[PDB]
């Protein structure tokens, strides 16, 4: 009886195995745009992905992860609210059964069709497993997806999903350039939070871009053909793999922009 996104194991149950689910800095949150404060001391984000080395794509039963070589500074996030250098380890998405839901963060209560998470760990902690034990261990760059025009840079991801339909399947996924998933603007909101899946560790500096990317209806429809189940198990479509907004508690969301 493992955590998931079903009626019997979804977000409202997670606190029983992961009591930090009710903690002081949980994610995601609603971003109230009128209450977020412009912080003129925030720096431009530095996204340095030119030397990124993607390796593999994995269906882990919760989402699919595009994994990177993080054994050198090849794809790094710096600047913005961050002190030091954060290395890209993987990206994944959360998405809905319907275009009207799927994001984890919301903006003035608006839900997007999906949300991209580019996950980075602080190199001062040596590896990802040590980093998640620290309050400044991770930086997750979140990008909203809306349905409209296709995102050309997403199509290579979409087209490999048939090969990783079920939980535990992986495929080679080299030479994928994550720069093709970014919007034009790097304006962002930032706040201290958590992983949005178990173990829900309070180790993340969230950086959520204001500008969504557009993906086509056909691209998100292919996300919704994935399965939560393993091969040889009853088919359950991988949809609505998002945690809803959590209480903001004693936090301020800062804006990089007026
Ligand atoms: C590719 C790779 C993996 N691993 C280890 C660490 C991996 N892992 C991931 C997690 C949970 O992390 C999360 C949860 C939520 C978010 S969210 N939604 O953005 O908030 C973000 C990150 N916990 N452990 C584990 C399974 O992949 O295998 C490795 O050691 N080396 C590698 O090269
Ligand atoms: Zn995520």
């Amino acid at each position: 009886h493992h955590w998931g996104y079903g009626k019997h194991n979804g977000p409202e149950h997670w606190h029983k195995d992961f009591p930090i689910a009710k903690g002081e800095r949980q994610s995601p949150v609603d971003i109230d745009t009128h209450t977020a404060k412009y912080d003129p001391s925030l720096k431009p984000l530095s996204v340095s992905y030119d030397q990124a080395t993607s390796l593999r794509i994995l269906n882990n039963g919760h989402a699919f992860n595009v994994e990177f070589d993080d054994s050198q500074d090849k794809a790094v996030l710096k600047g913005g609210p961050l002190d030091g250098t954060y290395r890209l380890i993987q990206f994944h998405f959360h998405w809905g059964s319907l275009d009207g839901q799927g994001s984890e963060h919301t903006v003035d209560k608006k839900k997007y069709a999906a949300e991209l998470h580019l996950v980075h760990w602080n190199t001062k902690y040596g590896d990802f497993g040590k980093a998640v034990q620290q309050p400044d261990g991770l930086a997750v760059l979140g990008i909203f997806l809306k349905v409209g025009s296709a995102k050309p840079g997403l199509q290579k991801v979409v087209d490999v999903l048939d090969s990783i339909k079920t939980k535990g399947k992986s495929a080679d996924f080299t030479n994928f350039d994550p720069r093709g998933l970014l919007p034009e603007s790097l304006d962002y909101w930032t706040y201290p939070g958590s992983l949005t899946t178990p173990p829900l560790l309070e180790c993340v500096t969230w950086i959520v871009l204001k500008e969504p990317i557009s993906v086509s209806s056909e691209q998100v429809l292919k996300f919704r053909k994935l399965n939560f189940n393993g091969e040889g198990e009853p088919e359950e479509l991988m949809v609505d793999n998002w945690r809803p907004a959590q209480p903001l508690k004693n936090r301020q969301i800062k804006a990089s922009f007026k």
